[PDB]
């Protein structure tokens, strides 16, 4: 599922997601526009390190969600990567507010420190009614 802008607002402030350990709505669509353009299915292969990021937040399979077939995999959020990859974006969130408890916070995201950061980012919430 592809999320419509303010459906996707509307959504992650019902999970509590608006100010969540500091962090605005605003922020968190400006993201998962970036990370993902809203895409729940949308998965990144990294030839790399072997590793696989996971739909509307693109969550890596190394630290926090299993696939089984990661090396060196830890799943931090004790989730199936499947999860990851449903219409329903409840389990997403719940791994999402994990990853910022660890050290780096939203700096974890790639695509908010690219995009996002020291930048005005009002425009994703505007008109959404949130
Ligand atoms: C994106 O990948 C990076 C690493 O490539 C992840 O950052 C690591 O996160 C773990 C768990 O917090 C830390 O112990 C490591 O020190 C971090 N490594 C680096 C290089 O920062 C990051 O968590 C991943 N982001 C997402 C959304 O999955």
């Amino acid at each position: 599922k592809v999320f419509e802008r303010c459906e996707l607002a509307r959504t992650l402030k019902r999970l509590g997601m608006d100010g969540y350990r500091g962090i605005s709505l605003a922020n968190w669509m400006c993201l998962a526009k970036w990370e993902s353009g809203y895409n729940t299915r949308a998965t990144n292969y990294n030839a790399g390190d072997r590793s696989t990021d996971y739909g509307i937040f693109q969550i890596n399979s190394r630290y926090w969600c299993n696939d089984g077939k990661t090396p060196g995999a830890v799943n931090a959020c004790h989730l199936s990567c499947s999860a990851l990859l449903q219409d329903n974006i409840a389990d997403a969130v719940a791994c999402a507010k994990r990853v910022v408890r660890d050290p780096q916070g939203i700096r974890a995201w790639v695509a908010w420190r690219n995009r996002c950061q020291n930048r005005d980012v009002r425009q994703y919430v505007q008109g959404c009614g949130v």
